């Protein structure tokens, strides 16, 4: 698809068999999701945004569907205000910015 | 152009007579630039992201040149860790996300 930017680029994702809404975010290096349970072990990570830093849980090799495209990769879980799909998974679904 | 997302989508901008580097950011509603002077009136605003909120100055009707494309709109100035071109100006240069 071709998504214009007059509205937020929100899409449906599926993770852990649950549908959620998430933002397609070219300004995010990493994918960050609100608190939820994921399988496996996690590692610590610190991420920085506009207001300062937060601690998140890094889960690797998680299956996640994004706007109907399958991805398998790293998902950060933490107190993000919105679910964000960052460049690590935008590249897996083949997304580009065009103008 | 077509910008892939393997790396941060940074471009050169010109704002206030100054050249700067900024991130093309589909997850940002608004454009936020590190502290600089701009002419005209402004009013205070709070904007929030990962980490929490920062106070910024809102300047309206500011011209930016973004990777060689001119646009006009509101620019927020404050202690952002990076210069962000958000959707309010990405729309004006015709930027879309494609997959
Ligand atoms: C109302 O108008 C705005 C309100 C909020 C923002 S924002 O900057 O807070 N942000 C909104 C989303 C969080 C919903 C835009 C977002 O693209 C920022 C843009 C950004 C980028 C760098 C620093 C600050 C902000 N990215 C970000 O926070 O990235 C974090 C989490 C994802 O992994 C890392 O990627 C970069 C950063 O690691 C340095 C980590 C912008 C305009
Ligand atoms: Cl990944
Ligand atoms: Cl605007
Ligand atoms: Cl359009
Ligand atoms: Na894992
Ligand atoms: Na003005």
């Amino acid at each position: 698809p071709q998504i214009t930017l007059w509205k937020r680029p929100l899409v449906t994702i599926k993770i852990g068999g649950q549908l959620k809404e998430a933002l397609l975010d070219t300004g995010a290096d990493d994918t960050v999701i609100e608190e939820m349970s994921l399988p496996g072990r996690w590692k610590p990570k610190m991420i920085g945004g506009i207001g300062g830093f937060i601690k998140v849980r890094q889960y690797d090799q998680i299956i996640i569907e994004i706007a109907g495209h399958k991805a398998i990769g790293t998902v950060l879980v933490g107190p993000t205000p919105v679910n964000i799909i960052g460049r690590n998974l935008l590249t897996q679904i083949g997304a580009t910015l065009n103008f």
